């Protein structure tokens, strides 16, 4: 039941600051960027849900700080049907195992 | 004869709510997830109709309420013809026939 | 000497819809979905040019009436040069044509 | 140094017209079909100067009068430097070769 | 070190003349062309830096007066780092090798 | 623990510049570029922290003075999160070991 997080910035910068944020503020794994147009891209963490809201909060207060930084849009979602991982890019891959908690 | 259910977003976090809530509110298969540009990205459920009916619901729902969500356009079709089930990403995937109904 | 439909939407729900209400209307075979971004799609038709003709009609009544659906362009052409069929993706292909009529 | 004639269009089945009336108006060959983003997307066509320019021209009156379409620009080159060829997605290929004049 | 030249449109057909004005006006060879979306392409020359320089002022001018020809942007750099080579597109390729001056 | 610099422009030459400008103006590698559409494109350079300053500062001036050019946003991170590695293209990789410091 390992909870998914997620931040989409405008700009490549911005959501790379997300990403460390993320990962520096709580126990959550990055497995995922995303991108879908328009200049927005999206990083996606996992962990445990109030790990996950720890980490999107860090995310958010250091992305908005960024030299042109802008964040489009953001969510976390407690308890992902299983059926979201075998179709959608939030779930953990082999090249980021070793960071799993 | 199977119905397909379809929800547009802009942004990347609402289309993981809009999958999430779809399959948790009726016997659905989540089975795609389409990128055409402009920000604009489409999540695709499969099933009887009136489960498909009241998984997009929940969809649309939920999707609006997304931090920075929108949606853009959404559709069911009772029972598509089998000629778009080999051109266009709609069809059922091996990756997926664990989760079908 | 066989035509082309083709109806062109700004979202991927609508242009779903619009290749349903296509193949259920007339005579006519599904071949292509066509992305070439900024979210506009194109799904093409190949049939007689009379069916063809009744598909779009339809295709475009259709797709109108999708919720958030918008219809961009349109065209049929009747004896397409056979040059097209080697260049632009509108051939028959052969995952469709046990749909060839 | 054969001439090289061009039509850049917004949307899809535009450029299809433009790709028909082209080959249908003069001897000339459609090389090339070219999608850069932002909707825009052209054709390529290879043949005697004089023929391109019959030819563009014709695609230039066809594709305008297409249901949403919209010509944003167009050029012809009587002799381009053969470095273009091993560059830009100008050339002659083997799928094509049928129709060389 | 040899020099860089870059001359970025909007629209495919103005890259096209901009290449072939570039590579006729002095003894520069064209080794790349690049798509970053939005329409925005960009051709990229290498040679001697005046010789550069002479290419790039007729691509700009000849650019221009391409019909719906806009150019967005343009560079030159006489003596590029080595590391750029090897990230980005502007070194010399195999198949202009032929080209090079 | 190795710093990460950003520079995230609209339009291709002007990113070339950045990239160009980083690289000369201290003791980086050039390791990245970054297309995430909309002609965003970013060019990502590593180094010591104060090293990436220095060069971000150089690569800002010299991007702004592109004909044309136009930086959208940029960033330094100190000491990137080594998850970061394995998800977003900001890595070492082997085309560019030569030019590590």
């Amino acid at each position: 039941p390992i909870a998914v997080g997620m931040i989409e910035t405008l700009g490549f910068p911005a959501v790379v600051e997300a990403a460390d944020a993320m990962v520096k503020a709580a126990r959550v794994t990055l497995v995922g960027y995303e991108k879908i147009g328009s200049g927005r891209v999206t990083v996606i963490v996992r962990g445990d849900v109030s790990e996950v809201q720890a980490s999107v909060s860090a995310g958010l207060d250091s992305a908005k700080r960024v030299a042109g930084g802008e964040v489009l849009s953001h969510h976390i979602i407690a308890r992902p049907h299983e059926n979201l991982e075998y179709v959608l890019p939030i779930r953990y891959t082999e090249a980021v195992e070793q960071f799993r908690m």
